């Protein structure tokens, strides 16, 4: 087993509600609409496509993916799984899902938490447009 870590940055937005029941998302886009209830971070310093190639290779295989979200007064941890069919090539977004549905934005499937489940302190900071630190931890088998 190997373990890889990576941290990216983003910020909250006044329109963040984090009410989505099956996913949560971070985007490089700077603005979000009033109906984007799955977005918890904007102006991300990374899209799923810009993550390190070594990490993208580790995630896309038969692997565990964990995300830790942090703001000055908020914190939460989400645990999910990778999958051999994840392409991690969307140019602007990073999405974590509770289902096993896969698209180019998907970083994790069968997650234990969606936006809906996130820490209230975290959402409060995000709604104030505060900085968000996103850490991705992948534990995987070297040969696949």
């Amino acid at each position: 087993l190997g373990v890889l870590r990576y941290t990216l940055r983003a910020r909250g937005h006044p329109n963040v509600t984090a009410g989505h029941r099956t996913t949560f998302e971070v985007t490089v886009d700077p603005e979000i609409g009033e109906t984007a209830d799955c977005i918890i971070g904007v102006s991300s310093s990374d899209s799923i496509s810009t993550l390190p190639d070594e990490m993208k290779r580790a995630i896309a295989r038969e692997s565990l993916v964990r995300v830790i979200l942090r703001t000055e007064n908020g914190y939460d941890e989400i645990r999910g799984y990778g999958h051999p069919e994840l392409t991690l090539d969307h140019p602007t977004d990073i999405v974590c899902r509770k289902s096993d549905y896969i698209c180019s934005r998907t970083l994790m499937i069968r997650a234990d938490k969606a936006a809906f489940d996130l820490d209230e302190n975290l959402v409060r900071d995000l709604r104030k447009g505060r900085e968000l630190k996103v850490e991705i931890i992948v534990e995987y088998e070297g040969h696949h």
